[PDB]
């Protein structure tokens, strides 16, 4: 550990790794700190799903996700337990217990919101869905010139897609994916278009996908090394970053105060450039702990010195979910091109098709897989092969259906995994709504209660706004019920429902971007630079100031790439 | 990867690592294969609970455990789902769904049995309890000389304790630990002895324990390296070992057939010495897949050619569980030595004690922590510090209470973790019974059904034996109810219960040890060598042939140490 | 038609359930494997508790039930009495 | 006739129930028959069902009915957690 770096980065998730990839590549001396540890294997910050065992047992990965989602704000618990033995110590009040937050109104919370403290952040467990936002969801980078704004977004997203290895082809040979894609495409008849969910992933084999992560963006190995002898990078895991120190005039950051969790030692680290990519909640926390915005319960009679919009205009998506059981019509359709004679299990049984017949409903590869399944497993009553990949289908957000959709199988199951209905028949439906940014929707930090790292306790005051946000959310529910019925009826135990507020982990706007601090009610400009500060930048989904329904990480990455451009234009790397 | 090694070890759990430690240290050129992957941090095969984040969020570790416990044998599901939509594809029979095993009688199962496929095996998530077995639970290593038998077992257990870093004083300054320990010691004075559970762990700080694992035994780094420049070791993750090839004469193993799960390629690996440490299930599976014992549903009319006792005489322990809420009397005792004045929350509040006072019921370390908690958290109604470690209390197996006991807090929680009762009040109770070995209790492998790695599907035919097993199990239940009541009443939702058969993961005797193949109905001798084979050794809990209540891993490690002494005397390392 | 039931209407479901006796209940195949080893333990899913071994659980009307009281089901019914239109009517 | 535990969190004045009932085509294969060996609680031949909702119109309408309830009920409010849209037991 040095006292002095060119750039310090707080957080080793995919957005801090975007900064590292750009800046380490441009020759800067970079340090990165993460409060969590290396725990994805020898590929530092890699996807935890990239094991042969997890892909053979994919119902198990929900445990990995649950293991590393720590609830942001849990209200004091008021459950009545009145069947204790009379000898047991009993409470007279619902006192502050088990790490609960007495600041939190249980009825204005994002109960689902949770944070991940591990090298690579949330990208060690995410779904890897990376759609672009269309104009209606996206903030402006160029005003008054939409073609310039489109060009800039297309350049940035293209780069970001290269970093993550985004594609739309990894599931193209799944029978279930095509069964569901084709039926939806037919049913909508041009009113809505369907495609594969754009996924940050490369298929290795028919049974294994190498899911991308932070690791894919930047390998997180210390440099210089044999592969990069002229580069300078150090990662320090198990280091809590607590405060950025402001100069008197609030024009520059002078140091970063850190706490090494293994030694207990504390240090002041000096850099030319300070980059905060700790997540939408923890970036906000670190800034408040550093005298930006307002510590404590909001009090408009004491306006803050700096960043009055920090922690206001927060957005989280509404999320509706169900599962379906494939229709009889659709399952019979899988075998529409087959000629089936005799009785399964007898030596006179056969299944055949005519290769390349003009009038076949399915391609030869599909029919081949169906034939081999039905002849090799004559005990099985379904035509879908056993290790057929899941569907990964979307119709992207449009003005006539202003929600994002993911249709298939998600690793983040929400109840006990049922075993009565064959898994091959099950399709999940998740529809995600956009939320209007409103000043009253807040993330704030207590002036008294502290978290497990002795930092100001996060507190939400949030409700989905009346008007458009709420009308759309219910319309989205109805749309999921109507669409999903084209594929099958609901699975008992996975009926149509709204998920807990913030379960979807798409929080935005907590340190939002805009062109003018006052006019746009914002905290960073379009270089992701904190207003007034020469050398302080923020990255992440807390930057996004709009109402969006699509998954935000790709958009955050794109903003980070643009922020890097500004760094490269305004700071000189030290000589190697 | 070379084609030839001195010693090949299958499995990188703590027992394969014992073989690695002894034989790598003695100069052998060693290869180790594991079907699973390096997934745990830069300390290969280390304990997954050794992160700052898990020790601050210890309630989350149950997810890690669940995430890597893959059920062994799941019977065909017969749940009735009669609320599907009429359009949904609906079954006419309870057909083979979801990787279920149609061989399995659901009523003669070990439904809680599960396997872990990751580098370091189950020692990446275990509790680290390492007691010794007393004579009554322990197989003989010396016939007709009890004292020499005891001496041999003491020699081996002492080494094994050293390898795991076993100790009994890591919790000695826990208030909760001593509160429970002292009360049980008094209640059973002159009748039973209580102590700390012997734990494979080293305390690093008052809030952090470094739990041992396979990595403690052997670091799993490839050698030669700077620290061991004359040692030879390679670890090959993601390699499924499928068969040991017998010579025609059934006197020698000639090769190990492997499948590289990343490339998909197959190889035949030659060694002088073949060591199988794949766990009590998968050692059995690999041997039956290699022509030992009998494949398929047991058929006494076709005796097998080799190892007729393989997969018979299996034992698993009965487990009873509850949680209690601490009694009012015990809680009020924690602050018995304090003098309290003033108003909590005000500058007048004072809590003090007299160090050394002969009228003190507690030691000075205890009172100092109570006082500091009461002074720093004056709103809190309990006298126990928030980060006070859990109890780790036992009364070891004796003839008059023939069960192992663990009293405290286990990371393997069985239901949703309640949040309404303060966690400092909760004490877990787990009592483990011993099971008589009976030839009819079996683990066998299907000749048609295969598992996720295309290997013969394991099937159990198990019931707890009538007679002493069953009587003691129920008596154990009653003893838990009587003893736990001395501490507090039961916690609602964690009432006294038997756990699912095999949930405890203490399966033994599946390739059991004895002196004589026929007379002792066994598979390996006291060197752990497979009868009839010069160069094939088995390690693990499947060697243990007795009825035992205590946790078995220390005992298996003891036997592996003895095995390596034979290896070293009967095989020479190749030149470096 | 009691003052007490119309003041506590959430309780009437108990009346209904109390006099709905299931017509055909298939043999139960739920697995209970956490009995004490001393308890009497089934070797098969035998005919228990008035269950119907004729009944395929997958081709049943499991909700069908009957009421044996004077007045029949009209002692608990919802009292909805629409006419059928031609398309529904013999 | 409520079907699960009655919730007490949401004010009852806000709650509206929705029950839609479909029509089933008569099919000779759908049967109520009586065992020649098994008897009921009054020593009478035990009723047994062999029933499925017929394919074709009955099934199509059943699912379009579910969709119709989701569409209609949305005009009044969103679903109450614990009483989400579902088919009831046959
Ligand atoms: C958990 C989850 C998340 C997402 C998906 C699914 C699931 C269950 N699916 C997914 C998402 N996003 C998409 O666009 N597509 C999808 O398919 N998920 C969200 C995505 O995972 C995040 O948006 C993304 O990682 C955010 O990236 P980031 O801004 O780099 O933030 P992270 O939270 O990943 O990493 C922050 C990093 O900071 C460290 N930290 C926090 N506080 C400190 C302090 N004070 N000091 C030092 N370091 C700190 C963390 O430990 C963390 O690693
Ligand atoms: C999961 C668990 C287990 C234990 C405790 C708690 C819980 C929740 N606590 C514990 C236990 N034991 C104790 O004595 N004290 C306690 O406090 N647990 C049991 C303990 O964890 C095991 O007894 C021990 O690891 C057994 O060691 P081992 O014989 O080395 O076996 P493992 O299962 O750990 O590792 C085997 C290793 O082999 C690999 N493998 C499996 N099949 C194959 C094939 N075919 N090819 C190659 N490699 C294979 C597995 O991947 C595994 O890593
Ligand atoms: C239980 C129920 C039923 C209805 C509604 C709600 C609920 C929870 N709501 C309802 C109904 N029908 C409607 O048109 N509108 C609604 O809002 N329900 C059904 C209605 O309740 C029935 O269709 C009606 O009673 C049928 O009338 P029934 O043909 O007279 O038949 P019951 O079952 O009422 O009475 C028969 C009667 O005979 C006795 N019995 C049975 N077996 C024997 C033998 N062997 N010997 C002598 N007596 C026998 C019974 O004890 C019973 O009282
Ligand atoms: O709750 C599950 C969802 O979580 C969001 O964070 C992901 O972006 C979605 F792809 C989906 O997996
Ligand atoms: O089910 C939990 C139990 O698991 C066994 O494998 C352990 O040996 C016990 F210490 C205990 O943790």
């Amino acid at each position: 550990m040095d006292i002095k770096y060119d750039v310090v980065i707080v957080g080793s998730g995919p957005i801090g790794c975007t900064y590292a990839r750009e800046l380490v590549g441009a020759g800067y001396k970079v340090a990165m700190f993460d409060i969590g540890e290396i725990d994805s294997g020898l590929k530092i910050g890699a996807h935890k799903k990239n094991t042969v065992e997890y892909q053979k047992n994919i119902d198990k990965f929900v445990n990995v996700i649950q293991g590393q989602l720590m609830s942001v704000s849990v209200p004091v618990n008021t459950l009545v337990v009145d069947t204790l033995s009379p000898t047991s110590w009993q409470a007279s009040t619902f006192f502050v217990r088990n790490g609960s937050n007495p600041e939190q109104d249980p009825l204005r919370n994002l109960s689902g919101q949770a944070v991940t403290r591990v090298v690579g952040g949330m990208s060690t467990h995410w779904t890897c869905a990376t759609p672009r936002f269309d104009r209606e969801q996206r903030p402006l980078l160029v005003k008054d010139d939409a073609d310039a704004d489109d060009a800039e977004w297309d350049r940035l997203y293209t780069k970001a897609e290269s970093y993550f290895q985004t594609g739309t082809d990894q599931f193209k040979e799944s029978i279930r994916h095509n069964l569901v894609l084709n039926k939806l495409t037919e049913e909508y008849k041009g009113q809505r278009d369907f495609q594969q969910i754009p996924l940050a992933a490369t298929r290795r084999s028919p049974t294994f996908v190498e899911w991308s992560s932070a690791n894919t963006v930047f390998d997180l190995q210390n440099r210089p090394n044999t592969d990069a002898p002229e580069e300078r990078f150090n990662l320090f895991p198990a280091v809590a970053c607590e405060r950025v120190v402001r100069n008197a005039l609030n024009s520059e950051i002078e140091s970063l105060h850190i706490h090494d969790l293994i030694s207990g030692d504390r240090f002041e680290i000096k850099a030319d450039v300070y980059v905060l990519t700790a997540g939408a909640v923890h970036n906000t926390q670190l800034l408040v702990n550093s005298g930006f915005g307002q510590l404590g319960r909001p009090n408009p009679a004491n306006p803050p010195e700096l960043l009055p919009s920090l922690g206001s205009y927060i957005t989280e998506q509404s999320l509706v979910f169900c599962q379906t059981v494939m229709s009889t019509e659709l399952i019979d359709s899988v075998k529409s091109d087959m000629t089936i004679r005799g009785t399964p299990g007898e030596l006179t049984y056969s299944v055949t098709y005519t290769p390349g017949a003009s009038t076949n409903k399915h391609p030869d590869w599909w029919n081949e897989k169906v034939k081999n399944h039905m002849m090799q497993h004559q005990e099985d009553p379904l035509p879908i092969p056993f290790e057929d990949p899941e569907p990964q289908v979307t119709t992207l957000f449009q003005p006539s259906h202003p929600w994002h959709t993911q249709i298939g199988r998600d690793a983040f199951s929400y109840g006990a995994v049922q075993q009565s209905i064959d898994s091959r028949l099950i399709v999940d439906w998740r529809f995600f709504g956009r939320t209007e940014p409103k000043e009253e929707n807040k993330l704030w930090f207590s002036d008294k209660i502290t978290d497990a790292y002795n930092m100001p306790q996060p507190t939400f005051d949030f409700r989905f706004p009346a008007g458009r946000t709420s009308k759309e959310a219910e319309d989205m529910m109805t749309d999921m019920c109507v669409m999903s019925a084209k594929i099958g009826g609901f699975l008992p135990g996975s009926l149509p429902q709204f998920m807990e507020p913030g379960l979807c982990l798409h929080l935005g706007g907590t340190h939002r971007m805009g062109f003018d601090e006052k006019e746009d009610n914002c905290c960073v400009n379009t270089d992701s630079r904190v207003f007034g500060f020469k050398n302080l930048f923020l990255g992440g989904c807390g930057n996004i100031p709009t109402a969006y329904g699509a998954n935000p990480t790709l958009t955050a990455m794109s903003l980070a790439i643009k922020s890097c451009e500004y760094i490269k234009q305004n700071f000189t790397p030290s000589p190697f």
